[PDB]
């Protein structure tokens, strides 16, 4: 750690202060996570192998004094910060589509791989001056935390649940940057739940077979109607809507995978804008 100046606190990650740091010695400009059981050392590790062009990368893993600490390239701005400044006008859709595209891009690499990211939120997509969009923090799970982009089947208490829950929180962020609102803003599990079931209908056994088993349904739970999307996530096209639907089936087995995505209509005219950045 005497190997790194901190510069700044750049946020609170979920397992503790993220700084942007400098190398005393080669003066790379880095952020500096600080979060041991040989588990954790083993996963972590096998984290630093897997680098893609839209995932943050992993630098090295300084494990000293029982302390964990692991430098990552740094990022210059988040989405979340990205869509408070872009909230008058609204991210113009190709920027939105080609960051969509980006992450999408980033999930099939992870998701080939078996590893989940689990928490996607604006706050960890991080974005640079030339039009990049990068995930930060994948594998790690494997402040009140926001439950904003928990997938249904997770809140449902889903032991297992798969890469699927990814899908559905980056259709939630989708329609956040379409919007410019929170897509299913929930302040406590039950919250979340039935914001989801407002929206989407209360899930049953014909849209999500096995549903009603899952370990926290309860058959006392209000029957809701489903919205039109076009109600939801106006004025986003036809293309936009199909993929964003697909993107939050309720069922995980038939929630769309990133891949798969990749290869929806709305991509076909996908291009890679700049976006202004003030830093
Ligand atoms: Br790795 C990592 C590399 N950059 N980075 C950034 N940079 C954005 C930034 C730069 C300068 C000032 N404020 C924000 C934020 C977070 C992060 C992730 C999760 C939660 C909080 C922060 N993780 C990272």
């Amino acid at each position: 750690m005497e190997n790194f100046q901190k510069v700044e606190k750049i946020g609170e990650g979920t397992y503790g202060v993220v700084y942007k740091a400098r190398n005393k010695l080669t003066g790379e400009v880095v952020a500096l996570k600080k979060i041991v059981p040989s588990t954790a050392i083993r996963e972590i590790s096998l984290l630093k192998e897997l680098n893609h062009p839209n995932i943050v990368k992993l630098l090295d893993v300084i494990h000293t004094e029982n302390k964990l600490y692991l430098v990552f390239e740094f990022l210059h701005q988040d989405l979340k910060k990205f869509m408070d400044a872009s909230a008058l006008t609204g991210i113009p859709l190709p920027l939105i589509k080609s960051y969509l595209f980006q992450l999408l891009q980033g999930l099939a690499f992870c998701h080939s791989h078996r590893v989940l990211h689990r928490d996607l939120k604006p706050q960890n997509l991080l974005i640079n001056t030339e039009g990049a969009i990068k995930l930060a923090d994948f594998g790690l799970a494997r402040e009140v935390v926001t439950l904003w982009y928990r997938a249904p089947e997770i809140l449902l208490g889903c032991k297992y649940y798969s890469t699927a829950v990814d899908i559905w929180s980056l259709g939630c962020i989708f329609a956040e940057m379409v919007t410019r609102r929170a897509l299913f803003p929930g302040d406590s599990e039950i919250d979340q739940l039935f914001r989801i079931f407002r929206t989407l209908g209360t899930p049953d056994e014909v849209v999500w077979p096995g549903v009603t088993s899952m370990p926290d349904y309860k058959p006392s739970f209000p029957k809701w109607a489903r919205q039109d999307f076009s109600k939801v996530v106006p004025p986003l096209d036809e293309d936009g809507r199909s993929l964003l639907s697909q993107m939050l089936h309720y069922d995980p087995n038939k929630r769309i995978s990133a891949k798969a995505a990749l290869a929806h209509p709305f991509f076909q005219d996908v291009t890679k804008p700049v976006p202004h950045l003030r830093l």
